[PDB]
């Protein structure tokens, strides 16, 4: 038996359909399962409004780590300014059968899903720099000096739909977040959304969330991930192949540059030596963005030839803006507050 009965063997509360808890909310049914628990959707009869309630794991190490989300989502739910709104409103918590239950305002599918509804082929560009535009903006938020919030796992999942015909969007999952200085964990972030500096094992700031926007715009025109690696090396080699080695003044500053690279001894890096014949990656910096977002070839593998909305021009304001937040230098990473006046924005 886990607590009395109430829990799974993966410390995950057993949801049942109709349980009616606190006098208070309608259990309806599980709608989503992960890495720190469950998502019900449930009626607030008080209220009198659906509510999605998040039922923390019954682990004490995941009930920590969800305290500190709650001091950060309540600190950005009540900074003041009018941005806030990109982020999910926490509606209250509480303990119940020894579960961390979180309480949120209803929301719809994730961007992850709208990419499997289009089977793929990926949202119009004009979709994509309204999506941009919004996270971009979201990002400033958190960027605000008295937040200072990292969020570590920004990716297509990670960004829900308000409304399933629209195209407003909110960001949840702030379960790995930290504020900086306040950062406590190395392995961090989904790994194809992951940064170098991650990936390398240095210290990491708020640029890291740039580097992952960049990776989801990719993907949400294309609808392929960018870098899909099926491990740390393999994600640093895919990373290697589109922006080449990087450059020397951070890889001599990593602790884990041995892990990918070797030094020469005229002090330039190159890939760790591999077995002879073992052919596996595109040489470094020969897969080229323009050729995977088809810039003068009619988008993604030619889909959107002779499309409105999709022209050269268009183009080359979007892959100028992608490398930008791609850059392997977090300190020159492009930052919100600029990436809002890019001329992928202009009127
Ligand atoms: N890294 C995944 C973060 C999600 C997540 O979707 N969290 C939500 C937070 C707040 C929220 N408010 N409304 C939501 N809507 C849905 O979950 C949903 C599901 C299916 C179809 C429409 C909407 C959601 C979802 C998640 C999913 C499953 C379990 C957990 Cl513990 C977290
Ligand atoms: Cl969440």
């Amino acid at each position: 038996v886990y607590n009395d009965g109430y829990d799974d063997d993966n410390y995950d509360y057993i949801v049942k359909n109709g349980e009616k808890w606190m006098d208070r909310y309608e259990i309806d049914s599980l709608i989503g399962k992960g890495s720190f628990g469950q998502v019900v959707k449930a009626y607030d009869r008080v209220e009198q409004e659906w509510v999605a309630i998040k039922i923390i794991k019954n682990k004490k190490a995941f009930l920590n780590q969800a305290q500190i989300e709650v001091r950060l989502l309540e600190l950005m739910n009540k900074h003041d300014t009018e941005m806030k709104y990109y982020i999910v409103h926490l509606k209250r918590h509480f303990m119940f059968r020894n579960h961390l239950c979180l309480v949120f305002e209803m929301l719809s599918y994730n961007l992850y899903d709208l990419l499997r509804n289009t089977n793929f082929r990926g949202v119009s560009l004009n979709l994509t720099r309204k999506f941009a535009q919004q996270m971009c903006t979201a990002l400033l938020f958190l960027a605000t000096p008295e937040l200072s919030i990292i969020h570590c796992d920004l990716k297509p999942e990670n960004i829900l739909l308000c409304n399933p015909k629209r195209s407003a969007i909110k960001i949840v999952d702030f379960g790995s977040s930290c504020q900086l200085g306040q950062r406590i964990y190395q392995y961090i972030q989904s790994r194809f959304y992951r940064s170098p500096e991650v990936l390398l094992g240095m210290p990491y700031d708020l640029a890291i969330d740039m580097w992952s926007l960049g990776c989801i715009l990719v993907e949400m025109h294309t609808g392929e991930p960018l870098f899909s690696g099926a491990n740390e090396v393999d994600q640093m080699n895919k990373i290697v192949e589109v922006l080449g080695i990087p450059p020397a003044h951070i890889l001599d500053q990593a602790p884990k540059a041995r892990k990918f690279f070797e030094k020469l001894p005229d002090g330039t890096w190159n890939l760790k030596k591999t077995k002879d014949g073992k052919r596996e990656y595109k040489p470094p910096g020969t897969r080229k963005l323009h050729n995977i977002l088809g810039v003068e070839t009619g988008g993604p593998g030619g889909r959107r030839a002779g499309e409105s909305g999709h022209t050269v021009a268009d183009y080359l304001k979007f892959k100028d803006l992608i490398l930008r937040m791609l850059d392997y230098d977090p300190k020159t990473r492009i930052q919100p507050y600029y990436a809002l006046q890019h001329s992928f924005f202009k009127k």
